[PDB]
């Protein structure tokens, strides 16, 4: 539900959607780890 | 067949050149993280 | 009170960190780029 922009963090989205990174991370158990996610990659966000 | 400049990100180099960003990364395999390049590694162009 | 392995960059140390990147740049005004440290280089994680 979210595309990534060059130069975000997880934090970043975290801010934007005002929840917190362990809830998007397990909104998206298929990540090895977010550090090797490139923008234009899409990730969900649980609403 | 682009040589990685000072400064450049995977997403610079597609935005600059006009390739598709998943194009650049999948042209890349070798590219373990593709937030992690160096200047002088030398990448695929598709 | 971390040392740059080789291989980081400071938006890795973030995601590591689970903070953004303006707030690791921050805590560290003597980085003069935030995209150039250096193995070994010794900075703050706040
Ligand atoms: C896929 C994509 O574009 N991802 C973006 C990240 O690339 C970008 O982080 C910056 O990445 C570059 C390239 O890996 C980093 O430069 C490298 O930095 C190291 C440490 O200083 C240095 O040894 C390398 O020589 C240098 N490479 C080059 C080619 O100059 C740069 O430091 C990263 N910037 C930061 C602040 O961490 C991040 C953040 O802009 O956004 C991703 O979307």
């Amino acid at each position: 539900m979210y595309t990534v922009k060059p130069g975000d963090t997880m934090w970043k989205i975290a801010v934007k959607y005002q929840i917190g990174i362990s809830e998007i991370i397990a909104a998206n158990p298929q990540i090895k780890n977010p550090n090797l996610i490139y923008p234009g990659q899409k990730i969900n966000i649980p609403n």
